[PDB]
């Protein structure tokens, strides 16, 4: 057996040598050198200085910048929102934590920011596959009389809400449960022990099925669905110079959107069913740690992606930094 | 007395408990604490992870676009290589240095990474001594039948690099020296040790005149004379819109590109002439790694400044990143 289990954790290293500490009570050198501990810090540290600042203008942008204030840019700020959620709850607690070599706010911390962090990754990732049902809707006209507005764009919101409660809640209370992860510094969902006073397996397929595949399903069907739309109009359309450009662009960000959406959460869920097919065979925390290193770090490239490509945007984004203008 | 000499290096620590030791020997986790070390090195690793590509992409891109391989651009160019020098002399090993809490590389690396990390800071200040030389000699035209050209662009870039030798060269054979400074991971020039052997009084001076105040000097002159000139061509065509603005323009950056000069050395120069005034009163190691701070963060500031801020090379990224065209 290569792990070694307590009543709050498990500490993926074995105590056939007595050495292995509680992840909530003494530093865990043992499992990782302190300078790869010093490297998680960087990390974070990485995260927080871009992850910050590109999340945080976003709001300051629109704030300022009335015609950034549409129904279907809500999503966008929740997505936002969502970013930060991941930085102060997640980043900056792991930044500490990192530089004690533990998880120095013990079980009910482990929870505070388990939940947290996953609240945020939750509702980033629902406002990503909202924003495509919208998109879909609007482009693609499925509905005989409709038009997207600001009570839409806000059911939208709450949506993302209740999916990501439906996911970070239930491990407080009974379904499932946090625990320190990899290297023991962050906590998140307990997907590699078969505990069984908490269901660990229902949730992990409950997990699976609703919060990776469906979003998948939807995602690739309602981009599917308006690259067609959008082919086929323009294609009907040949006369238009700007058209065909408009459709070019259109495609290439929607495969930009889709490539970003899969390399952000395949990875956490391919290791996932594998553990789930191979029991407990000694998983670094190391190698722990690369499921949660592609997901977190799209806290800055999904708000690169989905906000600062958008001349729009953009060019707001100059005018405040800017001063005023230019 | 709040430092303890060596024969190579001045920990700036009292010896008066017996703990200090070598920083070419063991860790100096008694003047900072290690996770202030991992900070350290958090911040290499930001500075790494922000230095390396931009200014890496600067040239690739300069391969790939014909337009901006004029000959204006080789000092800009200049820069850049100036600017990995600084990351790779400097910031990387400073990284590896950090994490072992010491000098790990003594004596003589000490004098490398000095001697690079010295080269690529100052090359890079006289590039942009050069640019502005270069700017006003062609917008303000102060020869009677001259026309800048692949030559001229040429000069300059030596320029730069016989003035950088001229600095990093002479702390390797008597004139001053190279010693872990601050926090002692990373080595520089030693501008606060009467060491007499080295005549470190006189070579400061010389620093102070000849690499901080003339390049002032140069700088406000060239750019004063360029505003001056651009006005009064405005004033005298206040007919163009065009024009108005290229001149509100050209004065918003000489303004930045001045600002931005001075918060990288005015410290480092601040903290050297008080020094030079106030006889070893203990200055923290942690106090001494500010002048540092401001001077380094530039390897990516710059950059920013002096060329992605241009919409032409802007451009130019664009294509070469997304794969072709966009
Ligand atoms: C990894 O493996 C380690 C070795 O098995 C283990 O560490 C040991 O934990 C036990 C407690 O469960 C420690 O027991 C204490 O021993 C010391 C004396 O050397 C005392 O502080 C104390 O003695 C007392 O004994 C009394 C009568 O039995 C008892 O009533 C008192 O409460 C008190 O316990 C303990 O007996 C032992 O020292 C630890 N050894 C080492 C090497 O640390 C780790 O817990 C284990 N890791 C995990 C994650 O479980
Ligand atoms: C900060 O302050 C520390 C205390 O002053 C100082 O550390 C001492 O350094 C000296 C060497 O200059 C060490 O001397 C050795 O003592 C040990 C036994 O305790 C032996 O390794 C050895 O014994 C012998 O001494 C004889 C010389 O008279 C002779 O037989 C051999 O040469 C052999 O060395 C040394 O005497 C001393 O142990 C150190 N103690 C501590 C606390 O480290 C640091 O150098 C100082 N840092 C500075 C000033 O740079
Ligand atoms: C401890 O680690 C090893 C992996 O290195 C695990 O050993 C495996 O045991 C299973 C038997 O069910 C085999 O399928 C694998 O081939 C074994 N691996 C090796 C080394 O060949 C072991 O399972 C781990 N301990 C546990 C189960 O906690
Ligand atoms: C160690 O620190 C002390 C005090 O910090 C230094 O003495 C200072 O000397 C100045 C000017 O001579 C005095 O005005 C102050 O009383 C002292 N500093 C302060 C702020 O109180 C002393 O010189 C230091 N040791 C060394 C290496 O010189
Ligand atoms: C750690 C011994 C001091 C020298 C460090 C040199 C870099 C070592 O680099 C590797 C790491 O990349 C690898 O992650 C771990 C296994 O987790 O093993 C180390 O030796
Ligand atoms: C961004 C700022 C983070 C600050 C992190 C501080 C971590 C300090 O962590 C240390 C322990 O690792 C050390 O062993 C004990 C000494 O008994 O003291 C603690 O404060
Ligand atoms: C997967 C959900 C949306 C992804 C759909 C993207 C399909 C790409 O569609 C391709 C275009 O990318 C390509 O430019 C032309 C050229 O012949 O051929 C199309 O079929
Ligand atoms: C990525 C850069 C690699 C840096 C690796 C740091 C190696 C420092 O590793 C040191 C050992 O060299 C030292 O012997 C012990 C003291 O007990 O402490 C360790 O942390
Ligand atoms: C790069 C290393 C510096 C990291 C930021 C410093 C935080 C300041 O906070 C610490 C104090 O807690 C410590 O007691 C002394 C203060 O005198 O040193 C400072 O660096
Ligand atoms: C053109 O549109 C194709 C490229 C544009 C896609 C966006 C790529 C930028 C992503 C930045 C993510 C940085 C995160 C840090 C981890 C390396
Ligand atoms: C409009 O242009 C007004 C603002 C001027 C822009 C110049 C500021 C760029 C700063 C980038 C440097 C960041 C350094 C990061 C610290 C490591």
């Amino acid at each position: 057996m290569n792990g070694t289990e307590g009543p709050n954790f498990y500490v993926p290293f074995s105590n056939k040598t007595g050495v292995v500490r509680s992840p909530f009570e003494a530093p865990q050198y043992y499992l990782a050198e302190p300078w790869q501990f010093s490297m998680l810090a960087a990390y974070m540290f990485l995260l927080i200085m871009l992850g910050f600042p590109i999340n945080f203008l976003t709001l300051y942008v629109t704030v300022q910048h009335k015609k950034l204030r549409t129904p279907l840019n809500y999503i966008l700020l929740n997505l936002a929102v969502a970013d930060l959620f991941m930085v102060f709850g997640g980043f900056t607690t792991t930044l500490y934590t990192s530089l004690h070599g533990y998880f120095v706010f013990g079980p009910t911390g482990c929870n505070l920011e388990g939940f947290f962090a996953t609240l945020g990754g939750e509702i980033a990732l629902w406002s990503l596959v909202v924003l495509a049902i919208e998109r879909y809707v609007v482009v693609c006209k499925p509905m005989s009389n409709f038009r997207f507005g600001e009570n839409h764009a806000i059911m939208g919101v709450a949506f993302t809400w209740v999916m990501a409660l439906a996911c970070a809640a239930p491990p407080l209370v009974g379904w499932s449960r946090y625990i320190p992860e990899g290297m023991q510094c962050s906590c998140g969902i307990d997907y590699y022990t078969p505990h069984e006073e908490t269901n660990n397996e229902s949730f992990v397929i409950y997990m699976f099925v609703v919060h990776f595949i469906i979003p998948l399903i939807v995602i690739f069907f309602c981009y599917g669905q308006l690259v067609f739309t959008v082919k086929e109009a323009a294609a009907q359309q040949q006369e238009s110079a700007t058209t065909q450009k408009a459709e070019k662009e259109v495609t290439r960000m929607v495969i930009i959107m889709v490539i970003a959406f899969l390399i952000c959460w395949l990875p956490y869920a391919g290791v996932a069913f594998y553990i789930f097919t191979h029991q407990g065979s000694d998983f670094g925390p190391i190698f722990m740690t690369i499921p949660a290193f592609f997901a977190k770090t799209s806290a800055v490239y999904n708000p690169v992606i989905y906000i600062m490509m958008n001349k729009q945007f953009r060019n707001c984004m100059v005018t405040t930094l800017c001063c005023g203008k230019n």
